[PDB]
């Protein structure tokens, strides 16, 4: 009466690692955790379409060859590019940022497969800014065999985009608890 969506993408064998290696969180912090593969991404400026569609079909062919850990994200550089699994039916855990304005949801058509592309501009760290200095973008490609896995990327915005930030009115509304608890599992792969 509380986790049938979230039992729907646990149900493959090598989802049984992903499942084992959650349970072993203390329970507060199961729905804090993204489950970001360990690479790590080089950081990078924001991408070109055709570089998005590269990273995610290079990591899809070499899935099993990558590892993931349950990990908090929070505040990360501008540049910081991760390859996460996450269902497009359940919320993004916190990252520490929030928003001025809504995510914007755009698809593309990339030699015949969906791309889509969540923009959240408006970003900004509410801790440390007074007004908005970030972009998230959250891509996944379609119809491949990789469709619960996302590019995050995390760039800074332009001059002219910047807006006074309140978080009394962004996107969550509530802070995330400092100081944040060590709780990065052990990692597990998501194919065999
Ligand atoms: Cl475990
Ligand atoms: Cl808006
Ligand atoms: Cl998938
Ligand atoms: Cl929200």
């Amino acid at each position: 009466h509380h986790h049938g969506t979230e039992n729907l993408y646990f149900q493959g064998s090598a989802a049984t690692m992903a499942a084992q290696s959650l349970l072993s969180i203390p329970v507060e912090y199961r729905s804090q955790v993204w489950c970001r593969a360990n690479l790590p991404y080089p950081p990078a400026p924001q991408l070109p379409i055709p570089a998005v569609v590269d990273i995610l079909t290079k990591a899809s062919q070499a899935l099993p060859q990558i590892s993931f850990s349950w990990t908090l994200i929070d505040q990360p550089p501008d540049g910081s590019l991760f390859l996460v699994w996450q269902a497009p039916t359940l919320p993004s855990p916190p990252d520490g940022m929030h928003f001025m304005s809504n995510e914007r949801f755009f698809n593309m058509d990339v030699a015949g497969k969906v791309l889509e592309i969540h923009e959240a501009k408006h970003g900004f760290y509410p801790l440390s800014e007074t007004r908005t200095m970030h972009v998230r973008c959250r891509y996944r490609l379609l119809g491949v065999g990789f469709d619960n896995f996302w590019l995050v990327h995390y760039f800074q915005g332009s001059e002219t985009d910047s807006i006074p930030a309140n978080i009394s009115v962004a996107k969550p509304p509530h802070l995330r608890r400092y100081p944040l608890p060590d709780v990065k599992t052990s990692p597990f792969l998501l194919q065999e």
